[PDB]
């Protein structure tokens, strides 16, 4: 079946959502949870989660 394609950002792009020190887990785990589960998609998701960091990643 193969049906390999995650070079766009996939690839790079997870090993790094799984260190955004500023979220928790659980939901930033969430996004990514579809990556391995369903790695369809998971560069959307990868966007999702930037922008959750983004927004709380400063002291704010």
């Amino acid at each position: 079946t193969a049906d390999n394609k995650f070079n766009k950002e996939q690839q790079n792009a997870f090993y790094e959502i799984l260190h955004l020190p500023n979220l928790n887990e659980e939901q930033r785990n969430g996004f990514i949870q579809s990556l391995k589960d369903d790695p369809s998609q998971s560069a959307n998701l990868l966007a999702e989660a930037k922008k959750l960091n983004d927004a709380q990643a400063p002291k704010a």
